[PDB]
DNA sequence: GCCGAACTCG
DNA sequence: CGAGTTCGGC
């Protein structure tokens, strides 16, 4: 899809909500991967499970967070899926296991999945300086006026 | 850190 | 009703 559609999408990624404060995990993984492009760490559309993303996610989740969030980057890394453009490669024989799984801990993800990764469109939007400006404004519309102070 | 359970969003 | 979080006993 398109860059515009991308833009409405970064905007609305349907987080995780309680009495007015928005859970900030998509926005900081989605974050963390377009800091990883920017410094040159994910050259190739392959994002694992690793401690280089979830290193990139707790700098950005710990800018982000309020007391009742936890750091928890297997949320995020299962559940950006239904954005429809983060994809999960699916480890070999786990086909089937993946369609009912839970994204409960580490173990459940490495089991599953053996790397996420973009649309390849996005992926080539997201090495241009200007999309990925554009995109982080779009992220912090998920944010609440209320909490801008505190969450943005 | 695991996951069944609980909770709130919509 | 499912999604996407945190809780709590282990
Ligand atoms: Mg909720």
């Amino acid at each position: 899809m398109s860059l515009l559609e991308y833009e409405a999408k970064f905007s609305e990624l349907n987080p995780n909500r309680r009495h007015g404060n928005t859970s900030p995990h998509k926005i900081a993984m989605l974050l963390a991967v377009m800091d990883l492009i920017e410094s040159g760490s994910l050259q190739e559309n392959r994002i694992y499970f690793d401690r280089q993303l979830k290193d990139a996610f707790t700098k950005r989740f710990n800018e982000l967070k309020s007391e009742a969030d936890r750091d928890n980057p297997h949320l995020p890394y299962y559940h950006l899926h239904t954005s429809g453009f983060w994809h999960h490669q699916v480890n070999p024989g786990q086909r089937e296991s993946y369609k009912t799984m839970s994204a409960s801990g580490a173990s459940a993800i490495d089991q599953h999945i053996a790397y996420a990764y973009l649309d390849e469109e996005l992926f080539e939007l997201l090495q241009n300086f200007t999309v990925r400006k554009l995109l982080t404004s779009a992220l912090d519309r998920n944010f609440a006026i209320t909490e801008t102070s505190r969450k943005s």
